[PDB]
C-alpha cells in the first residue's frame, strides 16, 4: 500500500532474469507512466537513498571485507555521467573510485581486453564504479568490428571472421570473470540506463541549442545514433547472456532523470543491505580506554 513498497515491487521487475530473452522495444520501458510518487517526493527519497548509501560505504570501509563493483552502460545522453556524478557527490572520496574506460592505450591494447578492467577492480572495503566497463568489448566493438583489428590479442585480422560464436565466447569469458570475483568477495551490480531514441534526440537538440554547453557536441555523436539498431541488438544479446543471479543486470528507464537516479539508488541500497553491515562496536576494554582518555584530558 505504502509508496515505498510500490517502488520496491516495481524495482524487482527491472532485474534481468537469467533465463529470459530480451526485446528492448517491448519488454522494457524507457519511461514509466505509472509512477508511485511525485518528482518532489522522488527527489527527497533520492537524498535519503544517497545518505543511506554513504552510511553503507563507511561501514564497508571500516570492515575491509567485501568490495563492490557497480557497472554503468547506456546510449549517449541517457544520463549516465550525471547519475554517476550525483551518487559520487554524496559518498566519501576515501573509499570510492570511479574509472571511465576510454579508448584503450597502446599498452592496454597489448593485453587481453579484460586486463585493464581487472587491474582497476575495487579492493576490500571499497566501492568501484565502472562508468563504461568491460562490456564495451561486446557493444561498441560489436557495432564497429573494425576496432578488433587494432586489438593485437583478439586474433581478428579481418572483420568477416567475426560471427555469433566470437560474441558467445566473450560472454562466457565475461561471465567467468564476474563469477570469479563474486566468489572472492566482490558484489557486482550492473545498470543499463535505457533511454528512448526520441528522448535522446530531444536531449541532443537541447544541448546543441545551449550556447553554454554546445562546445561539447561533436559530429561523432550523431554517428553512434545512426547505429541505434545495431547497438540495440548488441545490448539485447548481451543482457540475455550475462545477467546471472550472482551478477545481475538491471534495465533502468532513463527518460525521466530524477526517476532513473531514484531507482538506481534504491537498488544499490537494497542490494547492499543484504550484507548486514554494522559499525564497529566498543568493547569493554575499549570503553575503559575512552574513559581513561577523557579523564586525562579533563585532568590537564
Ligand atoms: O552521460 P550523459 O548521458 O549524462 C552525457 N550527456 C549528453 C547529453 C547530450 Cl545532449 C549529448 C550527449 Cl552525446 C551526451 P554528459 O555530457 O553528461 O557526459
Amino acid at each position: 500500500a505504502t509508496d515505498f513498497s510500490k517502488l520496491s515491487k516495481y524495482v524487482e521487475t527491472l532485474r534481468v532474469k537469467p533465463k529470459q530473452s530480451i526485446d528492448l522495444k517491448k519488454d522494457f520501458d524507457t519511461d514509466y507512466d505509472h509512477k508511485m510518487l511525485t518528482k518532489e517526493e522522488g527527489e527527497e527519497l533520492l537524498n535519503l537513498g544517497i545518505s543511506k548509501l554513504s552510511e553503507i560505504q563507511e561501514k564497508l570501509y571500516a570492515s575491509g571485507t567485501k568490495s563492490v563493483l557497480i557497472v554503468f552502460q547506456a546510449m549517449d545522453a541517457a544520463g549516465k555521467d550525471g547519475t554517476v556524478k550525483h551518487i559520487m557527490t554524496g559518498l566519501n572520496p576515501q573509499g570510492v573510485k570511479v574509472t571511465s574506460f576510454k579508448v584503450p592505450s597502446k599498452i592496454e591494447l597489448s593485453h587481453d581486453y579484460l586486463w585493464r578492467h581487472y587491474v582497476a577492480l575495487p579492493a576490500t572495503g571499497e566501492i568501484g564504479i565502472f562508468n563504461r566497463s568491460h562490456y564495451e568489448n561486446v557493444l561498441v566493438t560489436r557495432v564497429h568490428p573494425e576496432y578488433l583489428l587494432s586489438e593485437q590479442t583478439s586474433g581478428v585480422t579481418a572483420i568477416e571472421q567475426v560471427n555469433q560464436k566470437f560474441w558467445d565466447k566473450r560472454f562466457q569469458q565475461i561471465n567467468n570473470f564476474e563469477q570469479h570475483i563474486s566468489e572472492n568477495g566482490t558484489i557486482v551490480l550492473k545498470f543499463f540506463l535505457h533511454v528512448s531514441k526520441k528522448e535522446q534526440k530531444k536531449r541532443f537538440i537541447e544541448r546543441i541549442e545551449l550556447d553554454t554547453k554546445n562546445w561539447k557536441f561533436s559530429t561523432g555523436d550523431l554517428k553512434e545514433r545512426a547505429h541505434w539498431k545495431d547497438y540495440r541488438n548488441a545490448y539485447e544479446d548481451m543482457l540475455a547472456n550475462t545477467s546471472t543471479k550472482q551478477a545481475p543486470w538491471f534495465v533502468i528507464p532513463a527518460d525521466d532523470k530524477w526517476f532513473t537516479r531514484l531507482l538506481i539508488a534504491e537498488i544499490i541500497c537494497t542490494e547492499l543491505e543484504k550484507l548486514n553491515l554494522t559499525f564497529p562496536t566498543v568493547s569493554l576494554e575499549q570503553k575503559a580506554e575512552l574513559e581513561k582518555a577523557k579523564a586525562e584530558l579533563v585532568a590537564e
